[PDB]
């Protein structure tokens, strides 16, 4: 169809795969725009002004897995491995909520070491602080997860990564997205709020496929989605293929907020990695959560999941300022309360 009866379906919540298609299809500036128009406002009407910080502790880049895309992966020997202590990441937490952080999230490669009491431990540590606690941990056996929430842990974050079940097995060797699914669905049920999501330009992924990834989201209802672009790591087996297309990328999230307009959606390092002001870009076309880097130095150069990261050379408690004035100039408000999900039901 034109860009245009494109737009009334998809304001009238024609969700078809054909309509999904078509919107990532179609090139125009003035679609693309309209669009971006759209999802931003249908971000303000359901989820209001206030954008949500989350301050991400990526405590530990040791990782089991050896997933193609990651720096992290456990191929890569030319990479200097860390872990935090948990004394040590129980006080940059305590620092994060002195600086008005409402929510923690604790990032790491799959590291056996912590799993799971001293995980546990921690989780417990933080919620005397009044915050909520978000894992990003990888995929662990129910009974961690079960302990997790049981130790106060409020949500997890386990991007879906893609939906097609063949891409996902060669990227992610050790695994699949049945045990992917599996530990989402698996989440969800323990009561955790929960965020999936995917990349956008992987090698040999296509518009179809982001299509599935879509649909996917918008089967499970998730509590969060975080979408960013595919960026190369020169220690990997995907070093010399393209990175994902901001733009391309920043239509996924913008269909993302029209199909799921009460979800919480951030606005990705990758999209400020890639492009200068990707997240403040980002920010207007229908995410409404920020994630700080609150890592610390000698630390934070290391957690390489891709190249160039932003955030790498400012001073320890940089971010949470950087993100409050970014929030300022961009005509909004920092989230008052732990910007859980704010369901809207309707029809
Ligand atoms: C109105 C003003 C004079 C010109 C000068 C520079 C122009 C912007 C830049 O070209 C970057 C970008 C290119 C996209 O294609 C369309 C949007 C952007 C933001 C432009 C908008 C507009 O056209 C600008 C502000
Ligand atoms: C600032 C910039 C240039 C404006 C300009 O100078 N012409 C006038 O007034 C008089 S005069 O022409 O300057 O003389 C305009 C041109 C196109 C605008 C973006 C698009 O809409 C898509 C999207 C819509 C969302 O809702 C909010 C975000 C997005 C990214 C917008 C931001 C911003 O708003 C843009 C970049
Ligand atoms: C940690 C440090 C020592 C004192 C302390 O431990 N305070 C703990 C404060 C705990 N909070 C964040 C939960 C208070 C809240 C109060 S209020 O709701 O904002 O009124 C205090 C002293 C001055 C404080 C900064 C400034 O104000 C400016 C700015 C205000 C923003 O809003 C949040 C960020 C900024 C950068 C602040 C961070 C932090 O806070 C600072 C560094
Ligand atoms: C200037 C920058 C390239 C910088 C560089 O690497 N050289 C390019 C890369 C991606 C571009 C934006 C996106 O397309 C979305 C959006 C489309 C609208 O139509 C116009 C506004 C937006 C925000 C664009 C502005 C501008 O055109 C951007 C920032
Ligand atoms: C201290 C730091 C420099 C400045 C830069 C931007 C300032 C914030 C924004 O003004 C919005 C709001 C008022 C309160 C808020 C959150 C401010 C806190 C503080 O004043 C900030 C962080
Ligand atoms: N090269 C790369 N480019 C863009 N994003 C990447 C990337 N490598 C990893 N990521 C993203 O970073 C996220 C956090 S990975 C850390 C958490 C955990 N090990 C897990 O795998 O879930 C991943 O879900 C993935 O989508
Ligand atoms: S994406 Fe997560 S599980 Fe895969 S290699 Fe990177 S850190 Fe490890
Ligand atoms: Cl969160
Ligand atoms: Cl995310
Ligand atoms: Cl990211
Ligand atoms: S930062």
């Amino acid at each position: 169809m034109t860009g245009r009866e494109i737009l009334e379906k998809l304001e009238r919540r024609e969700f078809t795969r054909e309509v999904l298609k078509e919107a990532l299809s179609i090139n125009d500036r003035g679609f693309n725009e309209a669009l971006f128009k759209l999802a931003d406002e249908i971000r303000r009407k359901y989820v209001g002004d206030e954008v949500h910080i989350r301050a991400i502790i990526e405590f530990s880049n040791v990782c089991r897995k050896n997933c193609l895309y990651c720096g992290l992966r456990r191929d890569n020997k030319n990479l200097k491995r860390y872990r935090m202590t948990p004394e040590e990441i129980v006080e940059r937490a305590r620092l994060a909520v002195q600086f008005g952080a409402k929510t923690i999230v604790l990032q790491s490669g799959e590291d056996p070491y912590x799993m799971p009491d001293v995980i546990s431990d921690i989780v417990k540590e933080i919620k005397k602080m009044g915050v909520a606690v978000t894992l990003s941990l990888g995929e662990w056996p129910r009974e961690y997860y079960e302990k997790w929430k049981e130790a106060g842990a409020d949500r997890y974050l386990l991007r879906h990564e893609t939906a097609n079940p063949v891409l996902h097995r060669k990227l992610r060797p050790d695994t699949s997205f049945e045990n992917r699914l599996n530990c989402l669905l698996t989440l969800k049920e323990l009561g955790y709020e929960t965020g999936a999501g995917s990349m956008v330009g992987l090698p040999g992924q296509t518009i179809d496929d982001l299509v599935d990834d879509l649909l996917f989201l918008k089967e499970h209802d998730f509590d969060m989605v975080g979408i960013g672009p595919f960026i190369p790591h020169p220690d990997t087996p995907l070093a010399n293929e393209k990175k994902g297309d901001f733009t391309l990328t920043l239509k996924m999230v913008a269909l993302t907020r029209i199909l799921l307009p009460d979800s919480n959606i951030p606005a990705t390092t990758a999209m400020g990695t890639i492009v200068p002001g990707g997240r403040e870009i980002t920010l207007r076309c229908g995410a409404n959560v920020i994630m700080p880097n609150w890592t610390p130095s000698p630390y934070r150069q290391l957690y390489q999941l891709y190249p160039g990261k932003i955030c790498v050379f400012e001073k320890d408690t940089a971010c949470i300022p950087c993100v409050m004035k970014m929030i300022e100039l961009l005509g909004r408000k920092p989230g008052r309360d732990w910007g859980g999900r704010k369901r809207v039901f309707e029809t």
